[PDB]
């Protein structure tokens, strides 16, 4: 069979990484895209302000992840995102909506009992690397 | 590169959208359907009766967004089952089962801390576009 | 369309199911592997010795899965690591790494509130099958 392509994504502008595990593979055409936190990329740490401003951070981590492998939000095909708190769903929901202005991805969104560092909100994503084309 | 068909999955026999997301999202061949729970496709309400019935509202969600894709039951590769309480894993097992009466799915299913909309059951899945040739 | 490969992936080396699920899915180049735990194969019941040895078991009976599709560690792309407890973070990481010996997966690791059986963890991967050419 046909040797498929596959390749660790990795920028210094999304957090290094606190374990075992790659910011992203590509793999063909599919990036799955690692759990991120609301982590300031210099020093790792969770930024400040609670569940809306760390939401910003993720997704600003993740759209720093897929610039690094040539994609944007538009690549997005499906979104997880986990909450500390289920109270907080409205709230996250307004964030996000923000970073994704068309073609929505599939996702699902739900509590669970802890995220790493004591985040608030942790978002994973598949990509699919482009072009796409969208009826 | 080729340039890969990513088409919307939507249809009004399936619950509209509580939040920015698609129902499902089509590219290349791969499916990834959205987190259904048991809410009726007109209202938007979850349905009474607890996580039976809302185990099998959700599987005929998934059941009509697969329809909409052209596919069905047998085109789903992976499922996801979250639930509100680990007690329940044996009701819902003998609810999921009816669904898939052949080359049954990979899956996970756990508890998780809260669901949206005090939801009892969330199923989320992966389905690939046919044909299949299964040996 | 082209008629696309899926297959069943099935080995007495891992855990007989304890439900309406398939060890692993094949379809096309992408595996699906179902979450595993930490049981033993003939017995089914957890190992003792909490988290760490149940992590390493759950572990070798995903490698014993990959191995029936003619994979190994190096084919994961994406792996979840789902913990019964949050503080097991770090010791979970130590087992893991010692299975990922480059090219690390992208991944989640978090706390949901329980697992099957009373696990400590479970884990889910993503595999494409081989071979890749990694730059």
């Amino acid at each position: 069979m046909s040797s498929l392509v596959r390749r660790i994504i990795s920028t210094a502008k999304a957090p290094a990484a606190i374990g075992p595990y790659s910011q992203a593979v590509l793999v063909d055409r599919t990036i799955y895209i690692s759990g991120q936190l609301g982590m300031d990329p210099a020093s790792g740490q969770l930024v400040p302000g609670g569940v809306v401003e760390e939401a910003k951070q993720a997704l600003t981590n993740i759209g720093e992840i897929l610039k690094a492998a040539g994609c944007d939000f538009t690549n997005v095909v499906k979104a997880t995102v986990l909450l500390a708190d289920i109270n907080d769903f409205s709230a996250v929901n307004d964030v996000y909506k923000q970073y994704f202005q068309s073609s929505f991805p599939a996702w699902a969104a739900y509590q669970v009992a802890a995220l790493p560092k004591g985040g608030r909100v942790e978002i994973e994503a598949i990509a699919v690397q482009g072009p796409l084309t969208t009826a």
